[PDB]
This record gives structure tokens, sequence and C-alpha cells, in this order.
């Protein structure tokens, strides 16, 4: 209902964790689980590659259609670009529905 | 200079004429060329087929571009459509330059 593709078997969940590294244990045995760990974090890169299938427009419509565009008029910033402070922003929601079909 | 594709050998001129059909000549010989003809005209269909080669956009531009669009706002007529009297019109000149390239 929020939109998109419903699937019985969607892309699976990808779970990641830093494995705990204990700090120095005591030299006499203790049965309690170790609550003392080395402070730790990880970084890396992720690649996601999705192949998308397209359905072309076959239309016989004579007149030109509505298309999504940028507006030429001068502005302080470029839409869908970085800020003067380095902040990327998305100025507007963009749907998919521009081209037309008969009903 | 008015625009388009200059060619040493452009598409050739296609010339068409109704062949003159004389009216009834006199029954005694006269050497003058015949100035009396049957009133006549022709009609038919013409097909022109042109194959056009395309050069695709390779751009790495991040932000969306300017595109030619129809405007959604309500109007008495549809642009590039027929009139209520049957008159087709072209409301605006449309150039080719919307997509961008680096210089």
């Amino acid at each position: 209902l929020m939109g998109g593709f419903g699937m019985k078997h969607p892309p699976p969940q990808i779970l990641i964790k830093n494995t705990p590294v204990p700090a120095d244990p005591p030299t006499a045995f203790n049965k309690d689980k170790l609550n003392s760990f080395i402070t730790q974090y990880s970084t890396g890169q992720v690649s996601v590659e999705i192949e998308w299938e397209l359905q072309k427009e076959n239309s016989k419509r004579w007149n030109p259609e509505i298309q999504y565009t940028s507006n030429y008029y001068k502005s302080n910033n470029v839409e869908f670009a970085v800020n003067t402070e380095g902040v990327y922003s998305e100025p507007r929601p963009i749907g998919t529905r521009y081209l037309t079909r008969n009903l």
C-alpha cells in the first residue's frame, strides 16, 4: 500500500555484526559471561547491483506529452545537487507517471 | 545558414505535370501550335520514407535535465491538435536543444 513491488520472497535481509573481542580476562576462572570488551567498530564498502526490466512506450498519440523537467530559471542552487556547505538535498518528490496510455 | 544539413547532392527535385490534352482540332491543317486544351487536373497520394540515424546521450550528469514538455494546465484546445473547426495548428516553434553536453 505504500507503493512498489509485493513479493512472497523479497530481497533477503543482510545482517552484519562486529564480533565481540574480550578485554583481558581475570587470571582465576569465573563462570560469568564476559562483560568487558575492547571498544571497536568497522567500516567498508557496499555494492548493490540491480537489473531492471523496461516496458517501452508504444503510443500513437499525436501531440507532445508531459515529461519531467528541470526549470531553466536562475536559482542560487542546482536542484538535486550539493549545497554550498556540501549538503545534498532532494527538492521535490518525483513520481513515475508522465507518459500516457489509453484506458 | 537557415539551418539543417548542407549537401552537394541533396534529395533531388521531383517534377510533375499533367500532360496537355488537346481539345478538338480543326479539320483543315494549321501549322500553329494548339492553344485549345481540355481543362484537367490530377490528384493522388505521395509517400516519403526517411531513415534517420540517431546519436544517443552518454551523459554522466547527476541532476535532471531540461526536456520539452506539454503544460498540464487546462486550455480550450490541445496544443498540436485540431481546432473545433478542424484547423490544425502548431502553437510554438520547437528546437532540438534540451539535453546538455560538456564543452
